[PDB]
């Protein structure tokens, strides 16, 4: 679990929404894992507006931060699960490092700020949904 909390936004994974979630609906894209909710209070996250290939995940399963070098924003096949069918994600980034299911929703951030969260997993990598391109998440 966890979330993104910037101005009047929330920024979950899609898979992990609640009923309020998707009551306060702003934008969700099934294709990237995302789902950004309205709040009635204010978020003070940054989101980093960067190219940045290294930065720092939580890993929830382990209770600690690791430093990783991802890939770019890219198209990953993901395999079936109960949220969804065997599909492309696509603006996914990939790290060599530990993740569980449980994982999803912790903060990849760099020296600028937040990155994205951790959406997939499996086999010492672990995915990230980048954040980055959403300018209108600032604004
Ligand atoms: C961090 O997630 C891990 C990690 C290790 C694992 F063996 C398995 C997972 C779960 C995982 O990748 N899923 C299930 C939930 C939806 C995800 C998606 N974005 O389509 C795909
Ligand atoms: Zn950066």
């Amino acid at each position: 679990s966890g979330a993104i909390y910037v101005g009047n936004y929330r920024v979950v994974n899609r898979h992990l929404a609640t009923h309020n979630d998707w009551a306060n609906l702003v934008w969700e894209d099934s294709s990237r894992d995302l789902l950004v909710s309205s709040t009635t209070a204010q978020g003070c996250d940054t989101i980093a507006r960067c190219d940045c290939q290294t930065g720092v995940y939580y890993c929830s399963s382990r209770r600690k931060h690791y430093p990783v070098s991802f890939s770019k924003p890219s198209l990953i096949f993901v395999e079936a699960s109960e949220y969804y069918p065997a599909r492309y994600q696509s603006h996914l980034m990939l790290a060599v490092g530990h993740s569980e299911p449980g994982d999803c929703g912790g903060i990849l951030r760099c020296q600028h700020g937040v990155v994205g969260i951790v959406s997939t997993g499996g086999n010492g990598l672990v995915g990230f949904a980048d954040v980055r391109d959403l300018l209108w998440l600032d604004e």
